[PDB]
This record gives C-alpha cells, structure tokens and sequence, in this order.
C-alpha cells in the first residue's frame, strides 16, 4: 500500500532473481571468469553510479539483479573453497540480521539521518580507490581483513541510512526502482565484505 512497502516489495525479488542468477552462475567456465579482484570493486563502483542515477526504470533493475547475481558465484565460490562452505552461511546470516535490525531502526526512529550523506560517499570512494589499488597490487591478508570490516561499517551504515531516508523524505512513486536498486546493492556490498571477512579469518 504505501511507498516503503512497495519499495521493500521490489526490494525482495531482486533478491530473489539475484538467487536464481546465482544458480545459473555457477556453470559458468573458468575462462570466461573475470579475476576475483574486478568483481568485488566493481560492486562498489555500480553502488556509487547507481546512486546518482537519473530515471531507472523496473526493467532496468530486475535485469541487473540477474546479472548481478551471476556475477557473484565466482566471489562466493572462492571464500567457500579456501576456509570451508560454512562461512557462507556466516555471511549470508549476518548479513540478514543487521538489514532487519538496522533496517527497522532506520526506518522508524525520530532522528533524521541526512546530514551523513557527504560521510557515506567519501568513505565508498576510500573503499573504490583501495579496491582499484588491490587490482594491480594485491593487498596481503590483513590489509584485506582491515578492507573488509571497514567496508562491513560503511554498507552497514548505508541500510541504516537508506530506510532512514525513505521515512524522512518525500519519495514520489518514479524513484521506487532506484530506491530498492541501492537497497540491493548495499545487501550485496555487505555480503561481499563478510564473506571476504569470515573466508579470509577462517583461512588460517
Ligand atoms: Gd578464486
């Protein structure tokens, strides 16, 4: 019925199309795999683009949660093989947990949360710039577990502040897909970084 719910509607099949591109990812073959280091910074990169859009239509985002998805199974199957399957369970659990809490939070406290917007961008083109740097010059396992809490705390802070957003600004019906596209890429980004945190923990 009303806007946040119509949002969080969206918001949860592209979830769902994201899972079944997931499936359809994992045949994909070896040599037409991107390295595991352009696939995690590339979500950060879209998180920002995405953004700053101007008129994404439903098509536009149901079609990029596909893809998405299957451009995530070569992340998720690398921090599996390294440290066991368990940690994506950790990831996808603790993931799951801090978007419920956060999320109902967010979008049902008093205290408005705007003035964090000029905080939250620079801090994902920190995370752009580092990311970038790690695909010419790999970072060693701790600079990469520093990487990924910071990274947890930045997309963590984004759901908080996205819900946030949603109950203190007026959102007309036309920004519903890009709402929930940066609802799914903050899910994504904090999935990531869990992940990468947990496998590399779990590594030795
Ligand atoms: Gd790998």
């Amino acid at each position: 019925q009303s806007i946040m719910q119509r949002i969080l509607t969206v918001f949860v099949f592209t979830l769902l199309i994201a899972t079944v591109g997931l499936f359809i990812g994992q045949f994909v073959p070896v040599a037409l795999m991107l390295p595991l280091s352009i696939l995690e910074v590339a979500m950060i990169i879209l998180a920002f683009w995405m953004r700053r859009r101007k008129a994404v239509g439903y098509a536009f985002v149901y079609t990029f949660a596909f893809v998405s998805g299957i451009t995530l199974f070569p992340i998720v199957s690398h921090y599996a093989s390294i440290a066991g399957a368990y940690v994506v369970l950790e990831a996808f659990g603790s993931t799951f947990v801090i978007f419920a809490v956060l999320g109902t939070i967010g979008a049902k406290m008093k205290k408005d949360l705007s003035f964090l917007w000029s905080f939250l961008l620079v801090a994902v083109l920190a995370l752009a710039v580092v990311g970038i740097f790690n695909i010419f010059s790999p970072l060693n396992s701790a600079a990469m577990m520093a990487y990924s809490v910071i990274g947890t705390i930045v997309f963590s802070l984004y759901i908080l502040y996205d819900l946030n957003q949603i109950k203190h600004r007026h959102i007309t019906e036309d920004l519903i897909p890009v709402m929930a596209l940066s609802l799914y890429l903050d899910f994504i980004n904090l999935f990531i970084n869990l992940l990468r945190f947990f496998g590399i923990l779990s590594s030795d």
